[PDB]
């Protein structure tokens, strides 16, 4: 049962991991391995309980779309474990070495990264913080989905992304903005990098202006920065994934099924 990996077996090397939810080393265990230290200090097992308890999420995921969960760390730290991706993120593509892919290869990844969401949406699993940055990319073919763990530990142990933020989500609300929908628009977001290769908003320069207007529907993506070898029923889908409101906002299953259409409706 238990996938607990005792010290002393991984070889933790090369670092890449930034922020305070955690740092990322590049390892070896069974070959080569990404690690996740968690970067907190020594916590009291109220703690610990709710660790093994984000583990028991996921190990739920099986899938060739989502990063390969391998196991979890204690006795070093506290750690997750997974398969390690040769090839750069996404984030790192479209927006540093500004690689321009193919249209095929762009409503593929879409596609894939589309395939993934339906995926942890069926067992009942919210990404909250989905963006290009967690969207990884092996071999640079296949589209591996991330950091969708431990939600309930920012919470209980108390920047960035808003770009990716829904509505309801950005004006800090309720307890649970939460949803599938609220995904899906930033899915909606990650569509709008694809088909335009950049980053919304880019001519705002005050953030807390984005976020006050984001949040009252006065601004949205500017869905006329489509390239022209983009498909016409795309710009109709960006628009659907990026309602205001959020009931209007299709689910995955219906997503998936409007970019297959469109995917065999391009080489002829
Ligand atoms: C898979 C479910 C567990 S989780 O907590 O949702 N995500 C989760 C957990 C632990 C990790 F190390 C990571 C991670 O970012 N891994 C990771 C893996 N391979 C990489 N190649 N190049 C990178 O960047 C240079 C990588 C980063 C992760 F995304």
């Amino acid at each position: 049962d238990d996938w607990e990996i005792p010290d002393g077996q991984i070889t933790v090397g090369q670092r890449i991991g930034s922020g305070s939810f955690g740092t990322v080393y590049k390892g070896k265990w069974h070959g080569d391995v990404a690690v996740k230290m968690l970067n907190v200090t020594a916590p009291t097992p109220q703690q610990l309980q709710a660790f093994k308890n984000e583990v028991g999420v996921l190990r739920k995921t099986r899938h060739v779309n989502i990063l390969l969960f391998m196991g979890y760390s204690t006795k070093p730290q506290l750690a997750i474990v997974t398969q390690w991706c040769e090839g750069s993120s996404l984030y790192h593509h479209l927006h540093i070495i500004e690689t321009k892919f193919e249209m095929i290869k762009l409503i593929d990844i879409a596609r894939q990264t589309a395939q993934g969401m339906d995926y942890l949406h069926a067992k009942s699993i919210i990404h909250r913080d989905l963006k290009s940055n967690n969207i990884f990319l092996h071999e640079d073919l296949t589209v591996k989905i991330g950091d969708f763990g431990l939600a309930t530990v920012k919470s209980r142990w108390s920047s960035g992304s808003i770009l990716w933020m829904a509505p309801e989500v950005i004006r800090m609300q309720d307890k649970n903005p939460y949803s599938f929908q609220s995904d899906v628009y930033a899915f909606g977001i990650v569509l709008y990098e694809l088909m335009t290769g950049q980053l919304p908003y880019s001519n705002i320069n005050n953030r807390d202006q984005i976020i006050f207007m984001v949040g009252r529907g006065y601004l949205s993506p500017d869905l006329s920065k489509v390239r022209s070898n983009c498909p016409k029923a795309m710009k109709r889908l960006m628009a659907e994934c990026l309602k205001k409101k959020r009931d209007e906002r299709p689910l995955f299953p219906q997503i998936l099924a409007s970019i297959e259409l469109l995917a065999r409706s391009l080489p002829k």
